[PDB]
């Protein structure tokens, strides 16, 4: 296979390793609970979270249904930073200081301590404004709760974010998917040629944003699917809450099987001239030049084209 | 309600009544022991078991790791057996010859003897593959085992590969086309008859599903289950009889502990869907509906239903 090295980043599974639409895909314990967390490879490119039936932004600061999901106020001020102010604040530390901008924004989250639980591995997770340069560290780490409801979206209002986990690599920008491939199909090399995707699901799609908006719907997702009538501290802590009215959120339920690993509808082919989308969850290994095409995945940009 | 008569057939607590993702409903003694089996009236279409980490396919004959769920060769061999070798077997009985093909697999599995025990009841399920109208009795009545110990681990899914299947109890009814589900109804939603009106079913839980296949996989998965919830430390020969495992390498399984209905489902489950074929939302409930809404926009479905054919 030629197409070996250009199509690494495709696999979904082995380069970002997690859910897509809602990633959990880690535990870590914080004061002798363990909690869930985000944690794919790949930056979530234009992915954000609407609050229904509010006009609250999700980067508005918690409520210390007024607020959003964003860090409170810290002394000095962690969250929102400044991409100049990150560089500055890490001036004296060789190798964070000059990371790319995505990257330096998930080690910042990284650094926050939970609960004063100073032996505790869990990270937050951030949001990056690519149009203010500024770094929005998450308190909640949930994306799906459908007191509030919510879901995660790409929104034309989220085209500029980045939604982001701890453990988002250096390097991404070389391993994981952002732009949209015109001119370009998805396919799976065989016998010295690139075939067709043999399984695929088409539906109308206006544009390359309608698109990969449902891929993002349908591709990987770490959310329960077996779950109570109401809800109940098992089932937040399922969602990926940490905390609730002043206190940690904890369950006598608490002992693998929600988690994703990457797996699922996470590939789509936008045929531009019939306007459909074509939707499938097995990973690519090559592309076929067709000019009616655009590549798309869960994790690019949901406009951006090369 | 005009709908009563209709809608017989959705109450799968009294039509089926037994575990649909794993049916393990009754217990049947074979030399001294009980043990579990698969008791549900209704043929489950489009149920396989996937062996996991394994190239070995579940209708591969058992191993006597390389091994299925499926009958070992026998003299004069039973399994697999075609339609047309079944009704030529069974030429001269009257009421098995003319059955139709998924009750006579049913009932070709139902004459095998377990462990040469004359007068068990116990009688093993089968498959039956429509594609090559072939019937496969299955010597392993379990369908599901990976705890957390171990993971030979496997589950029972609808997969598109096993499309074609339906996994058959001893209990298979001989009308049940009339009596139970199987297409899909296309523009057609599930709901409660109230006061003269289809009302909407109160409580579901809604799920991103891509298509009709697979949301009918998801209301599968959360369907009834006499699977024990059970999942403990090493699977032990209580725990292997308790998910319908009958035999272990030359001798049956045994345990002082077995107690001479708390694993049985009898049919009590997230048994429906209605799929939003706009929207791509697989909307799963746990009550009988009792009538139609005519609705363009949706697909009505069934954890026992095939997960293509459509009506
Ligand atoms: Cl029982």
């Amino acid at each position: 296979n030629p197409w070996t090295e250009y199509m690494a980043k495709y696999d979904i599974e082995e380069v970002h390793g997690s859910g897509i639409r809602v990633d959990l895909g880690e535990d870590a314990e914080v004061a002798g609970t363990q909690y869930r967390l985000p944690s794919g490879k790949c930056p979530v490119f234009g992915k954000g979270i609407i609050i229904e039936n509010s006009n609250t932004t999700f980067l508005t600061p918690v409520a210390t249904k007024d607020g959003g999901f964003a860090f409170p106020p810290t002394e000095p001020l962690m969250s929102p930073m400044t991409l100049d102010e990150m560089r500055h604040f890490y001036k004296d530390n060789k190798y964070v200081k000059n990371l790319d901008e995505l990257t330096l924004c998930s080690r910042h989250a990284g650094n926050m301590i939970p609960d004063n639980d100073k032996n505790s591995n869990y990270k937050y997770p951030a949001v990056y404004d690519d149009k203010d340069k500024k770094c929005h560290i998450l308190y909640i780490a949930a994306q799906e709760n459908n007191m509030f409801c919510f879901r995660p979206a790409k929104d034309i209002s989220f085209q500029n974010y980045t939604y982001l986990s701890k453990n988002v690599v250096d390097n991404w920008e070389k391993v994981c998917p952002r732009k949209n491939l015109q001119n370009a199909k998805f396919g799976l090399w065989v016998d010295g040629n690139c075939e067709d995707i043999p399984h695929v699901n088409e539906f109308p799609a206006i544009d390359l944003f309608e698109c990969n908006k449902l891929v993002f719907e349908l591709s990987a997702s770490d959310q329960p699917k077996q779950y109570e009538q109401h809800l109940t501290d098992y089932e937040k802590i399922k969602e990926g809450f940490k905390n609730k009215n002043a206190s940690m959120i904890k369950s006598a339920f608490l002992p693998d099987r929600y988690k994703s690993h990457g797996k699922g509808y996470n590939w789509g082919n936008y045929n531009t001239e019939t306007q459909k989308c074509e939707i499938f969850n097995v990973k690519p290994t090559c592309l076929i030049n067709n000019s009616s095409y655009i590549a798309t995945t869960a994790l690019s940009h949901p406009i951006e084209v090369e």
